């Protein structure tokens, strides 16, 4: 169960939405078109108590629906407030690209996490190619990397360390204590 | 469901973290992960000099999520006490000795094994990339040689409070407050 | 459905039940109902460390990992703990219910009271940790009761039940009782 | 849906039920059904310790060990108990229906009462059967016990697989009263 | 219950393969594959030039189970005669399109689909490789053109027997013998 | 249903296959399909010594350490060994396929071919990480073996997530022939 | 599909392997298997108490009472007895490989031998059942392997396999070999 | 399934019948009464003096199930060699009791046990009926007193070969045939 | 599995088939309206090879649907054949009424068996009460009781030994050995 914390002229919230008051949004688990209402709703609600106050994303997921994922990638661009991105877990998938899709130089992960841009595997052949180009031109968008790179990394069945990952161009940081 | 105290009034969950204690109860999958973090930034904010107390009682569970967790502990500035209480096997007992040196207790009569039982489908070399990543934080926080640890982690057995104490994993064995 | 009693304020009626210090070990035990026995412990604690604290009993057992935790957290609190039996305790109920503050340990007339058990962990044991958890158990038993390890060892051994009558004569139990008296 | 009432304070019709010191028994009874009675009877006694109270059956039996908690902590506490059977009262329903303060057990004209156990579940993990003969006789006994009759009488009538109407659960000692209107 | 028809005895489908028949019914995975060309192996050794003929009813499936089937035919000698009942679907009219030019029939109620509906999960490269080898192989036996193949590929309809002559999927269309 | 075939005698047709010295290779690897292909194998064996056995493999892969008893079976006995890939040979289908006598590994045009392992089920038990590893190397020893391809160029190739064509596959070393007909 | 091998007459090809002395010990290890195979040890006995018998096992294990029973009738007859490791052998599968007779235990060179008992009877049964099982175990593997109990003891502690090399090394095989010698 | 033996030919259950050997695997139920009566009946009519072997390795079941079983053996005629396999235990270890006195065979590594452990809903005197019988029948076969019976039949524990032969259940103990 | 057995010239049935050559029916386990039309395929069959050789009914049976029950008991008694009935394990409810329904002087039980006439608990209420009412003279009928004797016993939900349900009317003889 959720537990309820205490503030301060005293109420009482839910850790969860005690998290929200500090523009912290969290994408854990798998991602669909549930966890993207609820993660656009609180992109734009924090957009409306300021537009240059940064969000931070927390995100500790394995992946999950591409159109749902691009859905949370296109409001991250819409906002204005800058986004610092955390990775603490794992980001594969859809996880790895919002967590590249941070304002440039606030993408972070911790020391242990594992980054994954390769997409682990109903619509036509030709509309999951369309996909897939699309995701291609994201990485490569926000990692500064070519096509020829981000298809064939995308090609290998395996996880990046976060030095890997900062180093590819998905993160920028890689925090153990606050500076 | 969760009895009521009286103090305004939380659940005795709520009125637990009123404590800065933080359970990690049972299996631990990314939701664990992610309500106990959020417990730990919250109990560091409010201060981040006075403890934080985390009792353990866990068979394990997914690894990236009991990782999430322990990087979070590295990351926060108070001391952090842990307790182990039934058993702390698995990714349990990395938290368990991932707290704040000479502050990571067990309660006598408990378990504590490191031998891993054996998110998505994961390839051979990313398993023992997780593996070596246990080792590595196993063999820093019990001050033990990495090649002491990869046999440990190998017997399948547990260890009592006195046998983790001596590897190195907990310091105290307290059956009532000293 | 979980009633209210209004006093003024209003609790459900086991809330109510944790003002009196009164606390509930019913049905099989998991870390679910250890994790929440062991919060009302270490928080009556807290409303004070000598007023004693009543342990309501009626279970078959459940798992030995989890059920040891709460002994444990038993004996760790300065608390006196007076221990009561109501339909029956068996397999690790008996052993919280031998655990109590020795002469605060009751039965009602009518309950059955086991300490063979039946069949205890989270995950699936190798057959040494499935007898180091026995040989805890003997500790503790033959600790509380007073009985040598011999009889402990061979009491565990019958598949059967003791009246409170039994119980209290084995050392279990200390005050079978059918009235406030 | 449980419907809300208002006396000012607003309750469910239950919690209403349980201010006028009304436990229901509702069905079959089990380990929680046991500790939820339990804890409205030791709240009813706390709030006075010689008020009656009225404890509602209409169950169909359940597990002994359960129903003999709720029986323990009838025979326990001071209050007089004011036992009342609509329905039905089988199995364990009917020792708690005879457990009732002498005088005062009550039922309806329509209802109807058994004895016999039916082969809820007997017990909470299975037993061998020393066991549930243990429990058997301890059955015989607190039957026996309110009903005034001989051990040889209720081990007759538990056997026989039938229910019995208010008027012959009155004449055998079960209940003492079969009303109508008050 | 499958009967029985009579020196010798066999099972109804046991004596349709004595005269050379082979039915591909239903979906079409590894199991319907597996069957099915262990039937054209034993035919074409029974002789090499006696023709072989493959009633379809399928509603398609698996693309390496079908592309198998057609490869076998590809490999085996004898003249092969597809036969349309019902429905051909997927892979079930590439299995039709793919017999032997002017032996491949429909009944007249038949209705034939090119587009497909959309063993392991595999990667998005993947399934156009998939794509472009069922593209290339309509553009084959159709004697269309991959403008044409993958436009009409794409619509998501079926056609009637006539029309499928039309296109090229088969060649003729029985009503009676 | 499995056709009846006439040969007097009368088989089913995959009995009439084994009488051609056909082993079928179809679909998931398990226990139960490996002691039935290696029992069809030392039959084989014991009719001529010397006459080749053709292995038909249309399998998505399976239980390595079932695959693995039916590689060492290919290398137990005497026969040249012609495997033949229809359909797709993922995963411990491209094993055996490679592991085809040198000379006689053969392909249909439109077949695809994968060693790369996706992550049937893995291990017949859940086995430790150093386990799932050394059958890794295991496998990398056994492709490289068969491929005389570096031991560097067989682990970045099965990291690589695609198939691969039958000439791709014939470049790599894993079959040596694509026909089309006889 | 089980196939048919025309030899005249015509068996299916598990029969046929039976014409060749040979027993089959696939998959888990429940009582079914082992009558399955105490039958054809029986049976190829009495075709002759002395002609050896070949055991093909690629098992993860099974049934501790119903593998003892398949080890004590390989004990029994007078056969000798070729087991053989294909794929795996694993819990009891690598106990019954162990226990063939001295020089006739052989693997294949890309087999994978465990005698760490993962985790084995019909029935939950107590804990000090569970070690006698165990200490049975022991004492079968310090048998076979010619090994001590300190060594078998701490061998079923890892949680790990043996190439067929090692296990030949360990006791539990005699030759690897990968063709007809 | 079955292999086939050729002798004409049967399979191998078949060909353990034409040796006189009655299989009683697992769970005893009706059908496994129906059917081993069955054989047992047959195998009197062809021979009421030549022996019977019966193979027991079950964990017990229904009680009715394996009385009706155990007076089919004593009803027939036959000598009648009991054999323990892995274990006999519940209703398995009283029709491995219920062989011909010093006919009473078992396997070393095998195990045995009396206790009961705990075909419609029955009374409470019914179970106490049936627990009765097996009480004198125990008793009968082992030669024990009927009090050293009911306390060993309670001991929730297995017996070894050794331990079982001193009791009374069975005769021999073989490793090997002598 | 069922086993085979093989007769002397020479031919091979499974064992149950070679039970009804000795003219012996096996009535186990709960009785529906297939074990009926079994039952009296097979009583009506071996009145075909005799209709004075004597039938043998075992029966080890719980009980089941009265009217499927009622099928095998009105066979019974058309069949011109004497029917010896053997108790083997149990006979409840409908089983202990074709046990008590054979011919008189040849029902059998054997020394441990359980016997039970009464009842373990969709239709109208009288269409129950009908089928008691006819089970009550059918028990009357062949134990030779009255119907104040069959009422009363049925109701008590207990068992009875064999030498119990002999001095009562429902078996004749309590074999241990053949005679
Ligand atoms: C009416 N409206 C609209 C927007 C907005 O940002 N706000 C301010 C606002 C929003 C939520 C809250 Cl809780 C408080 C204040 C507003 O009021 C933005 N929409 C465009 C848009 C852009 C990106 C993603 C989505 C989605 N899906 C939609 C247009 C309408
Ligand atoms: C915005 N922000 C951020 C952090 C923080 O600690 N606090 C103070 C705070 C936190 C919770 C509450 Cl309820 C009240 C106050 C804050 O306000 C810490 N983040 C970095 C971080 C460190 C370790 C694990 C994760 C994860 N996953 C993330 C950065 C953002
Ligand atoms: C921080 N802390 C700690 C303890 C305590 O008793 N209290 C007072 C308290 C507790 C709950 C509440 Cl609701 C209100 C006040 C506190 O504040 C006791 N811990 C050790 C311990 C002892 C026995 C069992 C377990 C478990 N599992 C853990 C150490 C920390
Ligand atoms: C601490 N305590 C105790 C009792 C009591 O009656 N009251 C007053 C009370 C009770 C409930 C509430 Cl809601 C408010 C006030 C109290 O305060 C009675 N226990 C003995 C007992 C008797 C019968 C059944 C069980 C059970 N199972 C237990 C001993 C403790
Ligand atoms: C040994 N052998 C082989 C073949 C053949 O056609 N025949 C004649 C034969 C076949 C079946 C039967 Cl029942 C009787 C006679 C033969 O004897 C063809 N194989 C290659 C092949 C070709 C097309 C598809 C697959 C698949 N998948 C495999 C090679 C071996
Ligand atoms: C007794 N025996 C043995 C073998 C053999 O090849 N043959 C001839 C034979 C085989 C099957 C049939 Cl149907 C007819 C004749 C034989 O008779 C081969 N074994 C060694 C071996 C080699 C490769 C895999 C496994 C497995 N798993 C086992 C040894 C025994
Ligand atoms: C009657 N009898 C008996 C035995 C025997 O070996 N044979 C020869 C035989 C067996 C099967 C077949 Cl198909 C053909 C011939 C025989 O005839 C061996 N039994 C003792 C025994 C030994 C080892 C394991 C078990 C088990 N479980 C049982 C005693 C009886
Ligand atoms: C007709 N009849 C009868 C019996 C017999 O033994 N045989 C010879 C026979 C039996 C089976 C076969 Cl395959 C071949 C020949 C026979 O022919 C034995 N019954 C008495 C009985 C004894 C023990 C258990 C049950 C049961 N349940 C029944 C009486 C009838
Ligand atoms: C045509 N017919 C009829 C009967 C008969 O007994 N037999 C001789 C026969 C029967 C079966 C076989 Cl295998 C061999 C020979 C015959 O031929 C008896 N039916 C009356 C009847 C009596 C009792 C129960 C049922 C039922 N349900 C039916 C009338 C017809």
């Amino acid at each position: 169960l959720i537990p309820i914390v205490v503030e301060q002229g005293e109420r009482a919230y839910d850790i969860y939405s005690r998290l929200l008051r500090e523009r912290i949004v969290c994408v854990m688990g798998p991602i669909d078109d549930s966890v993207a209402s609820l993660v656009i709703a609180q992109l734009l609600f924090l957009q409306s108590e300021s537009n240059k106050k940064p969000i931070h994303m927390y995100i500790n997921s394995p992946g999950g629906v591409v159109t749902a994922g691009l859905a949370i990638y296109d409001t991250m661009q819409y906002i204005l407030n800058p986004i610092c991105t955390w990775c603490v877990g794992q980001a594969a998938s859809m996880g790895s690209l919002l967590l590249a899709a941070g304002t440039p130089g606030m993408r972070h992960s911790l020391p242990n996490s594992r980054i994954m841009i390769h997409q682990p595997s109903a619509i036509q052949a030709e509309e999951i190619m369309k996909l897939k180009k699309q995701l291609y031109n994201i990485y490569a968008k926000h990692t500064k990397q070519s096509l020829q790179v981000i298809e064939s990394a995308m090609e290998r069945d395996r996880y990046m360390s976060p030095m890997e990952a900062q180093e590819f161009g998905i993160l920028d940081k890689v925090l153990v204590h606050p500076p």
